[PDB]
């Protein structure tokens, strides 16, 4: 016998107001570069969150100082130490130009360094971090463009990626979750990405290094299982090996529209057991990943190589750079107007700390 029944509907819940009025906007704070910055709007979006806007003080004609954003972090200091001492020693104008120039690379997807400094408020020491103005990050364009990435906007991804992975990972550092959230758009100029959030830097090689991969106890994981691969998940520091497989799975994340392990978010061995087994025969399995009318040989070839490096034996990003464009440029495609994530969305994740030990 029918019965008829239906009843659930209506879900969505927004409410985000940022209207200080008392005191905020016009707070001056000097930092250690000697500018005293005046913070304007409360932007509370951005690789972390509670980021603020620099308005500053509009003379006649301002140099730099307006166009750029401040993260605020407590003087307890978690990420912000390590993502610091980063920052402002990999965004050096000098450096950038040198090195960029001649070691033929395309650009740094660092923010450049403006300031930085300590200012207690309240009782309370926050410290804060002066980086060029993000206004869009692609967690939120995931959502808006649904996660469609051509190959020219996953290539110029990745081709950037490959310049800041060479030279952050020959020296010390590693980032096991690469998250659509680490990336920002310049606000103003969509074809240069920064990548945020250096809470997942482990380090690997200390100083320089080579050590051994055995840093695994039982699990530490920088990240969430996504793309933090079985690696850092473990705990143990990866390779060159370990940030190409990485990368490897953002890309197809990318180009498919989602992975079978991120359906299956939820279960340490589905995960698990869906990166050995597309990693077993990588070549027919990225190839069938997307079967259509699409082009995943790119992918197929790089996924092939990087299995064929075995863990640190021949790792050559500028290899891998050139199959890719290789590739893309076989199909007609190179540097493809710049970019294609103009989507300028708003509305991305949270940094996250370092798994240096513990974390309770």
């Amino acid at each position: 016998m029918p019965r008829v029944k239906a009843a659930q509907a209506g879900r969505q819940s927004s409410a985000k107001r940022h209207l200080a009025e008392q005191f905020a906007v016009g707070e001056i704070i000097t930092d250690m570069a000697k500018k005293e910055w005046k913070v304007g709007l409360p932007i509370g979006q951005g690789g972390f969150g509670c980021i603020y806007l620099a308005d500053m003080n509009s003379s006649e004609s301002v140099g730099s100082d307006a166009p750029c954003v401040v993260k605020v972090e407590p003087s307890d200091n978690g990420p912000l130490f390590t993502e610091l001492k980063f920052y402002q020693r990999a965004a050096k104008p000098e450096q950038i130009q040198k090195w960029i120039r001649t070691r033929k690379l395309k650009y740094l997807g660092v923010p450049k360094y403006w300031g930085s400094g300590l200012h207690d408020k309240n009782g309370k020491s926050y410290r804060f971090m002066i980086m060029d103005r993000f206004g869009s990050d692609l967690q939120k364009i995931y959502e808006a463009n649904a996660k469609r990435f051509s190959r020219k906007t996953v290539l110029q991804l990745s081709l950037r990626i490959l310049d800041i992975l060479e030279y952050i990972h020959e020296h010390e550092y590693v980032h096991g979750d690469i998250k659509a959230s680490n990336l920002l758009l310049n606000y103003k100029n969509p074809d240069q990405v920064y990548l945020v959030d250096y809470g997942l830097a482990y380090r690997y090689c200390p100083e320089g290094v080579h050590k051994e991969y055995k840093e695994d106890p039982k699990r530490c994981h920088d990240g969430t299982i996504e793309f933090t691969s079985i690696d850092a998940h473990n705990g143990v520091a990866p390779s060159r090996r370990g940030d190409l497989e990485i990368l490897g799975y953002c890309m197809i994340q990318w180009l498919t529209g989602h992975l079978p392990w991120e359906d299956n978010l939820k279960d340490p061995k589905y995960v698990r057991d869906s990166k050995i087994r597309y990693r077993e025969n990588i070549a027919s399995l990225m190839d069938k990943c997307f079967p259509e009318k699409n082009k995943p040989g790119e992918i197929a070839k790089y996924m092939e190589t990087v299995k064929l490096l075995d863990y640190t034996e021949k790792p050559l990003y500028e290899n891998l750079r050139d199959i890719l464009l290789q590739g893309l440029k076989a199909i007609g495609s190179k540097d493809d107007g710049k970019l294609d994530l103009s989507v300028v969305e708003n509305g991305g994740l949270k940094a996250k700390t370092i798994t240096k030990k513990r974390k309770k």
